[PDB]
């Protein structure tokens, strides 16, 4: 019934910068101020001071293993906390890697839930299969039961139980997948909606099957993990990664609308806002301006 | 059959000026000249005069009472002329305010009419929950039986009766409702697609959907109230107050090319253009040039 | 099974520059590259030498009817080669006239195939009702079983069978109509889907339909010409002729993942990209970019 913000400002994830002032970015757009105006209850953690190893060398093909598994920790046992205290937990990132501290974070003690994916790309490239070493996109490689030990353990992410099974987890908006990735949850059997079938179904359809497949079985708490990146960068051009001819901004929304209605969100992360990629303050000033009525959204407003 | 075209400029409703040169700016558009060549045979009215009481002023919480009210008495006997010699009006405003006039005068005439609002915004507040005082935001208020007397009289309304009620109007394209017109609205019992319906069925069955509510039990004369405002901004950016994520220039013309195509748009207003809220020549280019589409698109025009 | 890349650059189409370097522009992003990438085998023809007569002065309101002609002749039986050899034609053009040339040439070896004409235009104009005495937008007209001898034959395209019926060929993204040419396709019986059926239904069922009337009675090769103008200008801005409110980039991704899933695409062409109609660089890499994802669908690239 409380929310409390998180601050999870967070680069390391992936080689560009600023990505941890998104939190800041949204705080300044006044995110906060305009949450405590819902029906709802804020509280304001404040942003996370991230534990940096020193020279924590690259692990084979992957950069930054131990300042990242260090960084996540924190976040999960602080997630941990806020949901045991019963309320519900909204981390603004950073990179996308802040998911595996989230999940890992929400799932103690919500071990039930499931985890819709609002991304462009799977997020899924275990360290082994990775071309950028990059962990800002191996998150749900990390966090699958299915994939255990497919990927030789990374040094400080040792902690991280395999939280989530592929048929738990659903993407919504993907249009930008590698060909392992594919591999993956093609053969894994994750189910999802990529653009395509967005374009044969529409948004309305979309929603209306992933809960008839999440939902199901039984009511269970409801973790979103949204990436900026996936709205069209019409939207929300400054983000690290944009692919072209995303979900929209009344799509976006209707997302939002509809996990709110359900009446199950019990997690969200607002990843990925990069108030320095985007040419121009307008560009930034949208980015940021959309980013927050996907959360407002999230909480009680509708149209 | 033939068509008659009102000039009602005017600002008066709202804080802003240059709407009252809405008007010339799609004349000079070549709208009259471009409606000429559809099977249709236009005559033109030129613009009203629009009376201004001296001190007429602002009443309890809301301004320009007398102005406005003055202002649609002359439109009203106008209109009802124009409909009276069996012909259809397109009032070129000018506020939302105009609608007041427009809509008394086509339904002294035709008194069995339906509205289809297609605006951003209900436009609805009584002069009680008014916020801004603009009264080009309690159209709707003052053209309801089922609000009448429920705020107190507005001076210089008093020629106003209460024409239409909450089961002949639907509106289309809302996403920026305050909440007493939510209250309004929703405990009237007005029937609406605002911009998730939209999403979730899309103008195809929105459409299919108005008329089997309003057409539905009767064929009835059509009276379309298009407030330039509600298309997004992308394409009308020249307007006094404009909300994200609406409507699209394509679901525009698809709404006027369905009213069209039933054959009782017996009344229609374009209203809201304001030419001078357009940062460059461009952006009023792009709103005069998709607002003439909208009407040439409701008398023929195809694609 | 093996593609053939066919640069037919041209201009003489209509009276505008550029057009030629269509081709150049394509294969510059990447595209042979990118495209031998595929499942599919690439060949490259290179691009065509055309003959240009000296003076075929303009045959009655019909402007470059013998340089257009003699242009199209060597395209034809260079396709009817390819085709012959078994492999899949793709024409990076030039103007539209180049379909008369391809088309001819894809039918002489597949006699059966049907015409799936994604533009924003019918292209239809026969030399008599022709405006513009561009021959660009009379392709169709002159591939016509149906329209034989329906005006005067044109000098240099006697070596012209009527290839194909109004039974044979559907439109898709249809919104800048000439009425002679809404004369023909509303009175010859031309199925079809312009923007407004589009927003009815939504490519989902467009194109759900186009195959349920053209590949219905039987499977036959598939000839595909999209016309780079008919995807919105926001997109593909680095056109000769842009009309607004057209497909979008999801939508003709969604043509393309489709034709390409029948597996009977036998022959596409990618025309009308003109590299200096783009105010800016940013344009022109949008229309090219975004010009190149629609062959790569075609040829297996999935989301
Ligand atoms: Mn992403
Ligand atoms: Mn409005
Ligand atoms: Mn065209």
């Amino acid at each position: 019934k409380p929310i409390e913000i998180i601050g999870a400002p967070f680069s390391k994830g992936q080689p560009r910068g600023g990505v941890e002032k998104g939190p800041a970015a949204l705080r300044k757009a006044g995110l906060v101020e305009k949450l405590k105006e819902t029906e709802y209850n804020v509280r304001d953690h404040g942003d996370l001071a991230f534990v940096d190893v020193p020279n924590d060398s690259p692990f084979q093909i992957v950069k930054n293993p131990r300042s990242v598994g260090k960084a996540n920790e924190q976040l999960a046992a602080v997630v941990a906390e806020t949901q045991k205290n019963g309320t519900i937990s909204v981390v603004l990132g950073g990179d996308h890697s802040m998911a595996i501290g989230s999940i890992s974070g929400h799932a103690r003690v919500h071990p039930d839930l499931c985890v819709i994916w609002v991304d462009a790309h799977t997020d899924i490239n275990t360290p082994l299969t990775t071309s950028s070493g990059n962990l800002h996109g191996q998150p749900v490689a990390f966090l699958l039961k299915e994939l255990k030990g497919k990927f030789p353990d990374v040094p400080g992410f040792s902690w991280v139980t395999p939280c989530i099974s592929a048929k738990d987890i659903v993407y919504i908006g993907l249009r930008d997948v590698d060909p392992g990735e594919h591999y993956i949850i093609k053969t894994l059997g994750i189910k999802y909606f990529s653009m395509t079938e967005v374009d044969k179904l529409g948004i309305g359809k979309v929603m209306e099957e992933t809960f008839s497949y999440l939902l199901g079985r039984k009511k269970r708490p409801i973790h979103l993990s949204f990436d900026v990146d996936g709205l069209d960068p019409v939207f929300t051009p400054a983000t690290g990664t944009p692919v072209v001819g995303g979900l929209s901004y009344r799509e976006g929304l209707y997302i939002t609308e509809e996990i709110y209605k359900t009446g199950l969100l019990s997690g969200l992360d607002i990843m990925e806002v990069n108030p320095t990629l985007g040419k121009t303050p307008e560009e930034v000033t949208r980015t940021v301006n959309t980013a927050v009525p996907l959360t407002l959204s999230c909480f009680g407003t509708k149209r």
